[PDB]
DNA sequence: TGCAGGCGCGCCTGCA
DNA sequence: TGCAGGCGCGCCTGCA
């Protein structure tokens, strides 16, 4: 199973309840990418950490949030936290790479959730 | 024994040598907190993971490091790694909570080693 | 520069 | 209370 394989790349140490949620977050993404034929690209990006992979997109919601098992969050934040930065606190800490065509900030009909298309930046000035 | 009970809360999977070191690190802290009457507060913070605990302090050294059984480290890093984040890289990955009065960064005469007074952050950009 | 690690005096413990 | 021996904080050297 691709879900168990992708979960093997998950960052951080989660408790029982948190583990179950992360699994639902991976299952949710896997179901979407399977329908659009982008599943192999996610496997490639996650297992190899290759920045030069294609955008991995999902439809953007009206308010930008994604709900997974009764919890809402920004999808690029969810998947960047899951596979790269477990202590990432917000989207203000993320900036998309130059080659990202569907970066969250662009506010297109599709949002790129490829964690290797984002970089961490300094928290904005007050 | 408070040492055995606090060790039961240790994070990660340690080999024989590391287990013995972790025990010395808990024994070292327990001896200091007993002398300043803070042992019950450590027990409360560790066993209940309660952020709403008092600061748990030890005297700060000239260079900030603490030596336990021939190994030196920043004491808030040592105790946060032990009870919260076993892969904690450095003090650059820890920020103290707003209510921490003796946070390591404050460089006061006393340093807070309450792991629930710190939050783990990604390495500064 | 920060930071890691070698080394010893001073403090401590456990025997006399 | 003399004395032996363990260990850490402070001082130091050297590396990234
Ligand atoms: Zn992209
Ligand atoms: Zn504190």
């Amino acid at each position: 199973m691709i879900v168990k394989r992708l979960l093997g790349w998950k960052k951080g140490e989660q408790n029982g309840q948190e583990e179950k949620w992360c699994e639902k977050a991976v299952k949710s993404l896997v179901k979407k990418l399977k329908k659009t034929g982008q599943l192999d690209e996610l496997e490639k990006a996650i297992t190899t950490q290759n920045v030069n992979t294609k955008c991995i997109t999902i439809p953007r919601s009206l308010d930008g949030r994604l709900q997974v098992s009764h919890r809402k969050g920004l999808p690029h934040v969810i998947y960047c936290r899951l596979w790269r930065w477990p202590d990432l606190h917000s989207h203000h800490e993320l900036r998309a790479m130059e080659l990202c065509e569907f970066a969250f900030n662009m506010k297109k009909d599709e949002v790129c959730v490829n964690p290797y298309h984002y970089q961490r930046v300094e928290t904005p000035v007050l």
